[PDB]
């Protein structure tokens, strides 16, 4: 039921998830003047060589692509984490123009885009127990801005003419997430949430500092698809972003500067 359209978006959530008013919600607005530099903070570690993608899916949200997390293959460690985290789906949010569609904000700013590759703590065993723990998830983020394409994202968007509705999917093998990442890791990090349903608490949250840009007609190429099913009114996949929520009693640590 729950969406990103005036009856069903955001705003309306908490009815069927009461933790969307909870303590550490997600995303958040980052500002950098006031975000703590610890220089007790790693560099992140980024082990992506040997990622294996399997598929692409329509979910009526967004587009995720799966990997086969059953293997330590693609992991996230270092940074603010103890401890390993394996990839297990890419997605991103994005809008109906290239002035807004990302969820973090920096200094208020809306990127057209956010890419967001979520990663478990293998200390959990798999995805559907870690979502239950405090310290599960690790969230990787990184906002596009539109400017000059970029091509490590190309395989991805020449897919999505397969899947065009809620419900459609296609093998996908062999997409190597490593060009999708900008050339710094200095990075922002808090502790939050899901930024969809059911919006557990368990996320350390990864942003990264340096955005990605990628082409208009990249972008234009995501706002094609269809939140609707196949044989539906046509509902366009934009806008499918949750806005910034209160901080609250948290600081955002910043790896830089
Ligand atoms: N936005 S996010 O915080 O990185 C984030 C987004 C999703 C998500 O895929 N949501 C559906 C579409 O984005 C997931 S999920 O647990 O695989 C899930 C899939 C489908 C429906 C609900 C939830 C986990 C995270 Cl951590
Ligand atoms: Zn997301």
């Amino acid at each position: 039921h729950w969406g990103y359209g005036k009856h069903n978006g955001p705003e309306h959530w908490h009815k069927d998830f009461p933790i969307a008013k909870g303590e550490r919600q997600s995303p958040v607005d980052i500002d950098t003047h006031t975000a703590k530099y610890d220089p007790s903070l790693k560099p992140l570690s980024v082990s992506y060589d040997q990622a294996t993608s399997l598929r692409i899916l329509n979910n009526g949200h967004a587009f995720n692509v799966e990997f086969d997390d059953s293997q330590d293959k693609a992991v996230l460690k270092g940074g603010p984490l103890d401890g390993t985290y394996r990839l297990i789906q890419f997605h991103f949010h994005w809008g109906s123009l290239d002035g807004q569609g990302s969820e973090h904000t920096v200094d208020k700013k809306k990127y057209a885009a956010e890419l967001h590759l979520v990663h478990w703590n293998t200390k959990y065993g798999d995805f559907g127990k870690a979502v239950q723990q405090p310290d599960g998830l690790a969230v990787l983020g990184i906002f596009l801005k539109v400017g000059s394409a970029k091509p490590g994202l190309q395989k991805v968007v020449d897919v999505l003419d397969s899947i065009k509705t809620k419900g459609k999917s296609a093998d996908f093998t062999n997409f190597d997430p490593r060009g999708l990442l900008p050339e710094s890791l200095d990075y922002w990090t808090y502790p939050g949430s899901l930024t969809t349903p059911p919006l557990l608490e368990c996320v350390t949250w990864i942003v990264l500092k340096e955005p990605i840009s990628v082409s208009s007609e990249q972008v234009l190429k995501f706002r094609k698809l269809n939140f609707n099913g196949e044989g539906e009114p046509e509902e366009l996949m934009v806008d499918n972003w949750r806005p910034a929520q209160p901080l609250k009693n948290r600081q955002i640590k910043a790896s830089f500067k």
